[PDB]
């Protein structure tokens, strides 16, 4: 009566998913499934040598997990995914829930911290305060889709790009850079400020010996929402975290996993998901300790 | 289209309840049963009015069981803001299988807390599953043990606030005037013996004017420390500063709206997936907000 999961994928987020699996009790590691070949485990190039796999946690890249996860669910096998790109969410969702209802599995989505776990704090602080803003206020961490942007500028050896927040969803940018011979910080600072990922940002650009020395998974947020409940005005929340990124991610995705096998058939962000879903066992033990 | 809403019982809860509906636009008011009002229907019992979707159900915890239990027997969904904590699962025992019985939904315990608060206590604690929860309350108005206090012989006026000193561990300070013919001595010792008090740090003070003294502001910090996967010193916490019935009519709405959208039975907020809570189709918030 385990959960019989495999892992998809296997980066930073794979790894890390996997040490929330096996501490997880409702769960069993089906395996590993890799796309680039390199113990106690089943490591195999293909979701079909693994046995009796109930779901995937599909630890790819964005920009490929529409596409695995749309030919595991075509196997009747359910997914679970951190899927980051916040305006291609809906067409993600349409896409899996498509599959999903074909096959009688379910995908849950978008299930990192944010998007994910952020998500539905958000949702509720818009339902029980319907009028205001809210803003959400990251770091200070690393990013790695700017990191991504930075090592991709001509001269740039190596980079870490870190986000600040500056409150009000406004960041300062802080990119750290190794050069490459013969070429000036002067030139490689103007190119990293110009680029779409920087030029509506404040960015500040730092050479160094070593970016290595440099790195660490901390990362936070701060989201903030003040406004009106019903008619009374100046109703104030806010949610912080400071966590170790990929491994809260790795954990939202066994939640995730686990609320996926206690679905009707479709595609679901977390927004679309009890929160005690998320939780092993019975719920009676939890709405005891937690409502 | 819109969901047809009564209002049941008219105390504080309720008047704020009745401003969150106004305002929700997804709502029409059927009307209010009890024992502003002008523009609406005003009736001592819910077959008064005309074709009720919900009730919310904004009578004292003690009464939302039979309140509710007699309107979930007519067909018609419930929402209500319960907060004895340890007797949720028998509520939702209880109303769970009269809704179940009467093809109607009770969305239960849906002030903040219970309700909104438990949506992130729950939350919390799956993203971090090892490590503690502490939830810290107030500065703010604590309406329990203000009637425990208002009970003790020789008080005429009372009010009890809570007070966080953090890890859940509370302060209570109760202020009070005195009947004639009694002492601060007495009636200090009577209130600092009553069991809501006897476990915590207790300060009594004697007042001209209790009601000089009173506000609806409230708040709470729940913080939880712990590991996520195997990586230890995960930190999260949320915090509010609130009007606090403000809040719970809001909620009590939001309640209401999600138990149009469930199955038959009974449901804490933790149950209910929280995109339930916000008027109209999923699309334009998973956008929004996701």
């Amino acid at each position: 009566k385990k959960i019989r999961a495999a892992i998809v994928g296997y980066g930073n987020i794979g790894r890390y998913a996997l040490q929330a699996l096996r501490e997880a009790p409702d769960f069993e590691i089906a395996g590993i499934v890799r796309r680039n070949p390199a113990q106690p485990f089943r490591v195999v190039s293909d979701i079909e040598q693994l046995e009796s796999v109930d779901v995937a946690l599909v630890c790819s890249p964005s920009r490929e997990v529409e596409r695995t996860a749309l030919e595991i669910l075509k196997k009747g096998i359910c997914t679970a995914d951190s899927f980051d790109i916040h305006d291609g969410i809906l067409a993600l969702r349409r896409s899996l829930g498509d599959a999903a209802g074909k096959s009688g599995a379910a995908a849950v989505i978008a299930s990192g911290w944010d998007p994910g776990s952020d998500s539905v704090v958000r949702t509720l602080m818009q339902a029980i305060v319907p009028k205001g803003i809210t803003y959400t206020n990251f770091g200070p961490g690393m990013s790695m889709g700017h990191t991504v942007a930075v090592k991709a500028i001509d001269g740039v050896k190596a980079a870490l790009s870190m986000t600040i927040p500056l409150g009000t969803g406004v960041h300062r940018r802080m990119v750290y850079v190794e050069l490459l011979p013969g070429h000036n910080l002067e030139e490689v600072s103007a190119a990293i400020k110009a680029d779409e990922y920087f030029v509506h940002d404040e960015t500040h650009v730092i050479q160094v010996d070593e970016v290595d020395a440099l790195i660490d998974m901390g990362h936070g947020v701060r989201m903030v929402r003040k406004g009106v409940s019903g008619s009374t005005q100046n109703q104030r929340m806010s949610f912080d975290m400071e966590i170790n990124n990929p491994a809260l991610t790795g954990q939202v995705l066994v939640c995730a996993a686990r609320a996926a096998m206690r679905q009707q058939p479709g595609a679901y962000t977390l927004q679309e998901i009890p929160v005690i879903d998320l939780l092993p066992g019975d719920r009676e033990q939890w709405i005891g300790k937690l409502c």
